[PDB]
């Protein structure tokens, strides 16, 4: 998983 700034998946 990378990050959530337009980068997270479902974790």
């Amino acid at each position: 998983c990378r990050v959530v700034r337009g980068d997270y998946l479902d974790c």
